[PDB]
């Protein structure tokens, strides 16, 4: 199976699986079951920003999302990545619906990550900025239900042509080149992630979620991940 | 009295005072006796780089020291600065020597900091890099003892004709233009700084130490504090 | 005497001092008779993009002025700088109004300046970024009529409670560093500005004007430059 | 058939097929036949750094390289690249050596593509940084005789154990994603780029020299291009 650290905009309450009983924003390593969650006020139709760092002198991962005008949302997991991912990875956006649906729009992606060296103390960086998606975006691997230029923005799951949100979509989106996320021989590692992004349901609840991972180069959607499973896991465990 | 945060890189114990019995880094917080610390093989002769990081959603204030092919000491404490800076302020760099001496040079010094608004989402941001020092460094106050030009570097004290550091001395440089390090209408705050140093003593024991600091904007020396006062308070307390 | 490097968006055809017949972007060295115009549709009441770009290896400055949607105005003008500006000066924005008026609303503005030193092949380096204008914006030196804070705005020029702009003012905001913008010794300088504005004029006949500049460090707005001096120049030579 | 558009680091005067008569840097269009070319005293076994700029206003594309303490060789032609590359592209480091050779060392390669768009005004962007290459290199596509890790380098070319570059050799790098590099409705688009080299020649009759170039995606070596024609191109037209 991929190796899979996320962080989930989870807009869908599944206890069964160990969800809060409220749309929350979890810290995700290796499991769907968050290792932490903070509830989450998410706002039906309206644009938010989620913004997530690491660095490599505190090692944790933490994550803020926030709407205009309101208070945000933040979580926290203490974590070395060192002992969780490979050492080359590739970054990417996941989202899903299921039984309930929403639009999983993103309207921009931004990421940086830098390894300073122990030997000679000068850095290795990459960043990218997405403010404007077009329909052939080279620079991105697609995958399932992902399409890329409506409006000139990523719409990570199935929607109509009117504009309808499917229902039982999953969908993802990883940049092209792979990251050099940790290194032995590195004194300072870190990364940052932002994106923008729109979830609308005509439902009588939201679901399933959007989630900025972290996963083995050669990753793909596990088979049967639409709904809970948020396009990342293969199973609940 | 000045208010100063501070990440001093201590090369002499003064124990009367708390310093811990060996050369350490330290998170200052209007105190010359660190709210933390962490013990620090500081390397005579050699050119050691210093990085320091912040940011608003962790509330922490950390640290990392390192010399080419040695293993680096972290520092790391809490601390929300919202409540002990002012909302504007200045960044610097400062050293002394006092009874025993050392060349406190710096090499480069770098900074970066961000502010992303609650309401609309947009950042602001200030990012400056100084490679080389010239003669006549208009994007800097220099105070005390402090020289640029010598090789293209900064002398935060003083030094010779042929290379001595000299004893009882205090010097510092502060970016010209005021930072604005935090707004309470901000989603996300953050700042880094690194800079790239040379401590060279031909006494016994060096003395005393760098320190980066921040600080309301008409921060200057306090009187007498040369020695273990490191440039940055009036006294031990 | 002040000496002033600018591009303006000149929103009003003064055809006694050499403006040509209509609204027109212009490149300013030294005299507020542009060395060079293009022609310029400006869109009363819509967001425009101003960006400005010089580099030491080509040494030509030039400007591209645009609207979403519509053709660009661009204009360029060969000059060397080393030879016209003062090695340190400070950057700003400036507007102005006369008989008639408009407003002068500044949006964002951006600003990064590089050197790359001729000995030791490193960078010396200042960026700043608004996006958003606070009531008491320290980093800012502003003259002259212009405020900050009006909805996250920066008004160059006087605007009244209920929103109208008003003749016979002059503003200007300039970054409170001082920037190296050339060095003899450096093998590569180059910088780059960009701002968004908003001139409405409520009547459909504006003036006079935006400028982004280059100036000596202690440049203060000149006596009687309201109308079609756009804060710039002491006469219209 | 490829398409490139390169700027050469040529070591070697091949008078046969257009290069001047003594070591030079030009701009290649579509053939090895450079544009415009400029006289370069290339400095056996020091450390050189090159940097290439091109933006969309001035549709100027130029290149300085240049060693600490000397004066620097710069070349610069007009071209609209709009209608000579396609509008996806990779970048590369080409190197070369035939019947006379050179180590042809990376010490370090950066790189920062930015569009922005008509419609909203916003940027895409990519940038790399490379100080340290290491032995399995992810981001990196190696051709033909490239490697990377000793000694944190990019050797483009083979070098043997004991150091000593080879003849007949071929050799290119190019990063992993596809840059936009234009795009018809966008309103400015630039790059830049910079590396640093270190050419040696122990018997002091080097060749053929380095390359940064750009080039449809699918770009590989073409047949028979070690020697004169840099990794680049399938024959001297
Ligand atoms: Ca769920
Ligand atoms: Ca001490
Ligand atoms: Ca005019
Ligand atoms: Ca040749
Ligand atoms: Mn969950
Ligand atoms: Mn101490
Ligand atoms: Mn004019
Ligand atoms: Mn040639």
């Amino acid at each position: 199976a991929d190796t899979i650290v996320a962080v989930e905009l989870d807009t869908y309450p599944n206890t069964d699986i160990g969800d809060p009983s409220y749309p929350h924003i979890g810290i995700d390593i290796k499991s769907v079951r968050s290792k932490k969650t903070a509830k989450w006020n998410m706002q039906n139709g309206k644009v938010g920003t989620a913004h997530i760092i690491y660095n490599s002198v505190d090692k944790r991962l933490s994550a803020v999302v926030s709407y205009p005008n309101a208070d945000s949302a933040t979580v926290s997991y203490d974590v070395d990545l060192d002992n969780v991912l490979p050492e080359w990875v590739r970054v990417g956006l996941s989202a899903s619906t299921g039984l309930y649906k929403e639009t999983n729009t993103i309207l921009s992606w931004s990421f940086t990550s830098k390894l300073k060296s122990n030997s000679t103390h000068e850095t290795n960086a990459l960043h990218f900025m997405f403010n404007q998606f077009s329909k052939d975006q080279k620079d991105l691997i697609l995958q399932g239900d992902a399409t890329t230029g409506t409006d000139g923005n990523l719409e990570l799951t199935r929607v109509s042509s009117n504009g309808s949100p499917q229902g039982s979509s999953v969908g993802r989106a990883l940049f092209y080149a792979p990251v050099h996320i940790w290194e032995s021989s590195a004194v300072v590692a870190s990364f940052e992630a932002t994106f923008t992004f729109l979830i609308k349901s005509p439902d009588s609840h939201p679901a399933d979620g959007i989630a900025f991972f972290i996963s083995n180069i050669d990753s793909s959607i596990p088979s049967g991940s639409t709904g809970r499973l948020l396009g990342l896991f293969p199973d609940a465990n």
